[PDB]
């Protein structure tokens, strides 16, 4: 593939379902060596599973909790001693308490679960580019997050979990901006939703959702030396919705 | 002026040449009936002295530092007590531990920074929506805030307070489509600053602006002349923003 | 009124209740003495009387096609012969031809229809900018322009004419860049849709959950032309009570 | 490659330094028949070598000034003798009179100079949509368009064409909503350029070359974008991005 000898970590493969396990898939399709993480020892069975069919091995996965520093520097210690260096990190965490993700915007958001929706869902990703800066030591790779609509406009419900993702793809400047004189480029993919959900699909320019697939092709090219010239950008994988107002 | 008749809170007047104080003078100077807060015991006997000469009292300060929900709750119970209705609330509270705004981003950015950065400079303005949420009811009123271009393109040392204005702005919208309902508008205005002599050469009216110039806007945007206008981020920059280069 | 000691031309008269007069309105009732252009020989008689209700007179009115560059300068050389100096510009014409702004965007977007939509509604703001350049020289004046959400994101039969307004937009930054060094301020207001069935999904949607009026659009409007917001060039003001932020 | 079976018309190829080039180089590579367009009758055979070097050959060019309806016209009409479908359209032309790119905005602007900068560098990307609906029709295909900073913000002489280049980015999302129903994808690369103080600035501390810009282009218009339409992608090292 186009992303042959480059060597990818992926961090919260949950499901298959998932839109990380989109990207994944595509990413071994076009010839990585991936790394997966897995939140918690229920999940760590099937990601291990997953990892299997996805080029990798039971020993390429490693237990990571992405509120905890020790853990990801855990992660990126025993994963250095497999491989001689990284190029790609990938992040899919999304994770707010759903008190706050259901309800009056103002009536339901408490603090805590501010604090907690932005620490999971934003600084993780500069905790990992942080806990990984040594092992992407010039291999002038790249780092990639998944961010939504709802961080530049507003909608029902996704509530506090706009101020994270507006947060993350900030976030997701600044390392473009720090980075990148070592060599690595830093991007996020936005992508669409995966009864109302069909009031998007005709609202959509392309009248139908994107798939976890087409998100996963999209975050494949990012990461890929075909997109070398690119950094600090927000792709939108959505059939073009962003671009629609009434 | 253009404001009589309207009862503003202010959050976060600690100097006197802030862009706070810049807009606690225009809401005066337009009849606004002006209450404050103060950070801490240091700063008290600072913010008495400049309300009392912006039309308010000792009376009307109460203290408040944003990082605790009770004594917040304990600034709308104690004004409550003055008022039988609140219009404004006037967000200026920007800060993060000062070793994150000083070095390469990736590397000076800790887990406990951020979560201050964003507590104290983002989720705080949430807090004031929530806690005024009565006094402010069936008044239409509306929340201003105060952010920065640091917010949509990076540049030095301003690092993760560049996510927190982020956030902060977001929040702008978020507060927006749920209060507005009610009639509460909220807004933002991202100020220019005040070798930064690249930015004015470069900066379309060849100056900088003016806590003055911010406080204006800043009122205007409080004001019933606005009522049209919420969830925006109004730049008050001489156009810098507009510039590539 | 915070206008007061000002002096604005204003463009685009054409109804007792456009955005256009909502400014004027709002700029007179804070002070600024106006001038105004009739696009033709049809609304000359609307347009003086309204002028009228508005402290100007028939003699401050003037003709101008902004299709004519040589009229352009016909309302500046006739102007120049009351006033010494000009302070503002207003500028508020919307047009692309009728068929251009129905149905099927590429089906139905024509070279010419495409040529209008951009020299009426767009060159002509950098035409006022330039033609009168000279009489609003050392007052620290303004330029202040119209725009909507069509030109930033899409929606049903605006067509072409949100690619006329991007340009606009884009033209306003670029007037806004090169005029400050001499003083003058160039900003926009970006008006939600006006009250006279697919308008009442509009306004569930947009925070305030009503349209706004052209007084609220005027008020932004002046205020963007004085002193007051003498901090802010380049700007795109939105006046649509919130409805450019929100996608659902 | 991956525009392997897919089929392109290329507008604007004119110079070996050309970003034009970079995308046909890189189309090309990742398995595309091409198919281009010469403005004058200089520069003919000079698009001719560029064609017969990238598997094309000077059958597959037209005579094309994206000024005249009637040519582009004729452009389809004889691409469809030579073509049962067509899947790409690439648009890489920029012109405004080069009196409006040197000097005070204001001042250089003139009505005339407006008109050209918009018709060469906005309206022809709607009209090669449209006179060539039909042959992409069934196909599922893929629009493409130049862009550049100077629409998001100012910078010196450029001028009108930050404003020709605004409308063209609108255009690129009216089209996208427009031929979106049918199958029809629609996006835009903007690229920085191929100045030594922008260098300094932009994130990668270097400056994009035609090679990125047209590995970026091919991906947006091949299938593994089909979940992309109306983007202003930008190839800049992230300068955008920066204050």
């Amino acid at each position: 593939g186009f992303l042959t000898g480059k060597r990818a970590l992926i961090v919260g493969v949950a499901s298959k379902l998932s839109i990380a396990s989109g990207i994944a898939a595509a990413m071994h399709r076009e010839g990585a060596e991936l790394a997966f993480t897995y939140q918690n020892d229920k999940l760590r069975g099937r990601v291990e599973e997953f990892a299997s069919g996805w080029g990798s091995r039971p020993e390429l996965c490693f237990p990571c909790d992405v509120a905890d520093d020790s853990q990801i520097e855990a992660v990126f210690a025993a994963l250095g001693k497999h491989w001689d260096g990284l190029d790609i990190i990938v992040h899919s965490v999304g994770f707010a308490p759903g008190d706050q993700l259901d309800g009056d915007f103002t009536a339901v958001t408490t603090r805590e679960g501010f604090r907690i929706a932005h620490d999971i869902s934003a600084y993780s990703f500069i905790a990992l580019a942080k806990a990984g800066r040594e092992m992407m030591k010039g291999r002038n790779g790249s780092l990639l997050t998944l961010s939504y609509l709802g961080a530049e406009r507003t909608m029902p419900n996704y509530n506090v979990m706009g101020m994270a993702k507006a947060s993350l793809e900030a976030g997701v400047r600044y390392l473009a901006g720090s980075l990148g004189a070592e060599g690595t480029r830093v991007n996020a993919v936005s992508a669409g939703p995966i009864k109302m959900l069909a009031a998007n699909e005709r609202q959509t320019p392309l009248r139908r959702n994107v798939t976890i697939e087409e998100v996963g092709n999209a975050g494949a090219f990012l990461c890929s030396d075909l997109a070398s010239g690119i950094s600090g950008e927000i792709l939108y994988v959505d059939g073009g919705f962003n671009t629609t107002a009434m």
